[PDB]
Order: structure tokens, then C-alpha cells, then sequence
């Protein structure tokens, strides 16, 4: 079994499109379309989705969110960048927008999450272990 991970962030992209295009933003993806996974699909994906949330919440109006996912040694990493700062409370707080509950299914997958934000642009990355 296994996540053909292209298509899911795809089809979460879609389901924001809506909420993302009224303030004129953007979320664009950058992976390789033959990039795979192994884990619970149905669990990873309200993982991205509770990710973008924040994404989204803390984007600036006009401005692309990217989500770059790749493939190096052991690891997929799925890393979502967006211009824009997190309160640095707020982001040390982050493990409707907790990510508590993603946090222990990527650790219950044998992954991490980080979350990072200087005043420029905010970071969150995923890592699961490659198949």
C-alpha cells in the first residue's frame, strides 16, 4: 500500500481554492508527480489540510503559498512556506488551528512536524519515512 502524494496535496489545493482565491491568493505545488508514501491516507490528508489551514490563516491577502515535496535519503519531506508571520505565542503554542492532532498522527507514523516563523515568511515541514 501507498500515497501517490502528488494527487492528494492536489486535491486538497482544490478543495481551498475557493477560500484562497478571495483573497487573491495562491497555493502552488512543486513535486515530482511520481512521488510516493506509505502510511494512512485518510490520516495524512487531514494532516495537510489542518497544515494549509494555517497556511491560509496566516498568508498575506495577494501573496503564493508553496508546497514543495521531495524525495532525499530515508525521508519525504512536504514543506509549506507562506509569507507571513505567526505570533511567536501563538506559534510556540501550535503543537481551530491546533496541530496537536497532526502532530501525533505524523508521529504515530514514525515522522515529525516543524513549524518555524520569522517576520518575513512562515514555515511548516513534514517528514515521513521514505518506503
Amino acid at each position: 500500500t501507498h500515497i501517490d502524494l502528488y494527487y492528494m496535496l492536489v486535491q486538497m489545493t482544490d478543495e481551498f481554492y475557493p477560500q484562497l482565491s478571495a483573497h487573491g491568493k495562491q497555493a502552488v505545488i512543486h513535486a515530482p508527480e511520481d512521488l510516493t508514501v506509505s502510511g494512512d491516507p485518510d490520516k495524512l490528508a487531514r494532516v495537510f489540510n489542518n497544515i494549509l489551514k494555517n497556511a491560509a490563516a496566516y498568508s498575506e491577502d495577494n501573496s503564493i503559498i508553496d508546497i514543495t515535496a521531495g524525495l532525499s535519503g530515508d525521508v519525504v519531506s512536504i514543506e509549506f512556506k507562506n509569507t507571513g508571520s505567526i505570533p511567536k505565542d501563538k506559534l510556540a503554542a501550535i503543537f481551530g488551528l491546533g496541530l496537536a492532532i497532526a502532530k501525533e498522527i505524523i508521529v504515530q507514523h514514525g515522522g515529525q512536524i516543524y513549524a518555524e516563523s520569522n517576520d518575513n515568511y512562515t514555515t511548516f515541514r513534514v517528514e515521513l519515512p521514505a518506503m
